[PDB]
């Protein structure tokens, strides 16, 4: 039968490396380690780790174990905290991704709302989006994800939530040549960055494009990240697709210029996406509440 | 206690309404599991448990906790069940290479005894030489190697464990003018069958020529394959060098005379060979042992 | 010479029946191709061609020559049409990673430069940090990354060439409390908002804190995101560490003040990492010139 | 354009894995062989050798370029060969690979006769079977196998002459349960070793038991070493099928017994296979000749 200490112990090896290394972080032993990593191999029958030139690494069963370790780990850990949260003891850990739209306009305030009214909790957020988040959601170390994805798409083990339908812009450089068209034809053959998107890079301008009865859109490159994103465009010739969030919260506003088109853009929903059967503590539902409260 | 036999124990109490039923139907002794569940009730200083006429029922903060507890034994089933079967997959293939002395004298009486230990693993076996086997060996399609090798010249990828020591001996067609030879020089201007070696084809003959002052042999032919080299010494006037077991195990043994020279020759090291990073089957495990009880 | 020519003037020879008409046709000097013909005669020991009325022939010797020259002819088109497929692909895409200090004032200007010189190279930007971006560029899918790091810290795998030194600078709301704090000792209650570092998040000011004689800093919040990071700050009484880049380049600079203390904080190195033992591309050459051109 | 000298330059680098030891064996200066090195890649716009810890290895474009530098590279060799040869100097290499049953029987007596014709060429014999020898064929390190397969499948660029109809026996130890067995139903239920084959291990047995109506053989084990194949049968209860020269020729016979069945099995055709578009070296015709001799 499984230990939890080891798990624990087995998850601090893997984040480090080398046996010797997580000995010192678990304040143990350098062969009590190996006893305990020894006993789960021995019952197990199966060898977890192997020893390389850089010290441990997991066996094809340690890392097909990982996943179902990091999730009794983490939920033993939720189980705790929301326990003493329902007897008014705020104190555990929230871990969370979210999207730039929400980022931007929703999040601050939001998070400084939960602060005032939970002060002990402590939140951890991160960018990310569907479907790279899933495999964290599935896992436990993300408590949930506020990502653009499509209904019909998404995993039959995840629940997704609405929380904020956005708005999709067409930004350039303030002068550039096509700063006053009116109809995507018109954009047919400019360059793009293409942006990230739950169908993939350019994913938007790729479907409105085709939708519109246009050949593909041409490749100009392609940006993941969000936070470059604005300063590329208004530094070239480059279109892309933004947020209108993004559009309005972003460094380089006053070089930069949406373009006034009349072709309707799509306008992608965002939701609050989770592992359904795993039960939400009350601490993160707390915080979910203050970001729908803020995204509307 | 073991935190997953109290949790499976509370939900059996939660479904039978009884602390004692619940370790009767458990097999579990009936004070052993109170005294576990008080414990992790301190632990999460609140009561899961709460007593009435009929048994017992679960707590407010019981309710709660259960939800973990259901979720926690899930998964640990779940993580049995998968190691399970990725360990009954793994628990059914052996591919290795083997030089002529193991093929010929020690694997088919290890493979018979492996074979009745061992009922349900499908062995492949071919023939290998080092370094050829190097790149197989590392790339993983190859398992091990039992091969001749020289202890310094082994790649740091690969572990070298000794199986058997060999013996080398000088061979010619039965009439040979040399049959009667003492010394390696008497041998100087015969013409040569320069069989397989690890340092490439004649290097055991060219390097004792070297070591023993004398030219290089003279080239007759290149024959790397062991199968062939008897009958083609047996066929001409040309000497060869082979292991004792080939001398000794072969079509044409009423053809041939090994020639017993009072120069010593080398005694190639056949080891087992393989990446020391990865992971060995029980199995394979078995097998080397196998080979190695029957290479003595 | 060239043997080449030779050898493909000879087929051109047997096919119009002249070495003159040869030579004229493949635009070759009609005496240096008589001189070249009879150099590879002379090597060759035999005569290639016989004169006759008509012109010349290929003797015996120059037929059975002529085989091997077409073959050697064809491969050589062979090998330069391969290595012209496999060229033409390369000379075609980059990916990489970027620390913000890069992204926001480097980035923009650099990539519009590249595109001027390498207008058919598609580059793929993302955002990434070390040693987050490790194992990619190790199996190969981030071809380079810009990104601090700790010298003696780096993967041996790795090459490490010196970028930018970066500024860290601390930063708050524009009426923060301690806005005027000459001392690092006078933040030592403040909470903090951990950004990311190399070691770790929030490592800069936890590193900061430790030198300076005082106790761990106190948590707020993680936020690994740094496109969320001013936002955050802005509308918090978070102290956070940033590059002074995304000090001055980010959507919540009039809500912002950075403390310019007395004691010093660390210069992070910004440098350009990537597997030593991988050859890099003319276009990923050109791009890392043009990302340092405009970090200085 | 490519220089001849440096593709033998190349070849010998990738054999030996570095410059300085490559550089010792075409007695060159150190730097000397990178100026030549580096030309060829200068030229082809691309690099063939990376750096490693061990020494140099190809990269991408120098695997690719390879077998067109040894196609090249053994051409010229040959094509100077032969025209020697047609002066009746019968001077070169030859090397090519055989089956068992060519290697048992034919080869001993035809390298024999060759060896007495033309004592100065020098040949080199190895095991093989098609359509592994395909690629080596057809770069032109191997100049010819003998071979088992079947007409309808070789590869158009192949050409492939009749050399010897083969009988199949099957095969199992002298004291075999089925030793007295009449006909192929009768070992339905027995453990067969599958020895190797054109079309795959055990295809001339699966394919057998198939066309008798029967079910898939029963796998005893994967044995792909003829030398071995023997007493592997031996030592155990398995059944083989072996080409009937080698149950004739082999160091188990006293051990071994044909099953005397009275259903027919294939006779499989041994081909002498080449690569067509290549000119045979009077000398390769030579040892083919006595081959087929032999083999009739």
């Amino acid at each position: 039968m499984l230990k939890l200490q080891t798990l624990q112990a087995l998850i601090c090896i893997e984040e480090v490396g080398s046996l010797r290394a997580a000995a010192q972080l678990l304040h143990l032993s350098q062969p009590a380690l190996s006893a305990a990593i020894q006993q789960l191999e021995d019952e197990l029958k199966a060898p977890l780790l192997v020893r390389t030139k850089r010290g441990v690494s997991l066996t094809s069963f340690g890392q097909a174990f990982m996943k179902h370790a990091r999730l009794i780990v983490t939920e033993s850990r939720r189980a705790q905290e929301e326990i003493g949260q329902l007897r008014g003891r705020w104190e555990g850990h929230i871990t969370f991704a979210a999207s730039p739209a929400i980022a931007l306009a929703a999040l601050p305030l939001a998070l400084a709302s939960f602060a005032r009214e939970f002060p002990d909790v402590t939140v951890n957020v991160r960018d990310g989006m569907y479907p790279a988040v899933s495999p964290q959601l599935r896992d436990g170390t993300l408590d949930f994800a506020l990502t653009a994805a499509h209904k019909h798409d998404i995993d039959t083990d995840l629940e997704a939530q609405p929380l904020y339908v956005s708005d999709v812009v067409i930004v350039g450089q303030r002068q550039h040549p096509m700063a006053n068209a009116t109809r995507l034809a018109e954009l047919q053959e400019c360059r793009w960055a293409f942006s990230s998107a739950p169908r993939g890079p350019g994913a938007i301008i790729r479907n409105a494009f085709a939708r519109y009865g246009l050949p593909e859109p041409k490749l100009g490159l392609v940006c993941e990240s969000f936070l470059a994103l604005p300063g590329v465009v208004a530094h070239s010739d480059l279109l892309t697709t933004m947020p209108r969030t993004l559009y309005e919260r972003n460094a380089f506003k006053d070089q930069l210029c949406s373009i006034p088109l009349q072709d309707a853009l799509p306008n992608p929903t965002i939701y609050v996406l989770r592992r359904h059967d795993l039960p939400v503590t009350p601490a993160a539902a707390g915080l979910i509440r203050w970001i729908q409260h803020h995204a509307l």
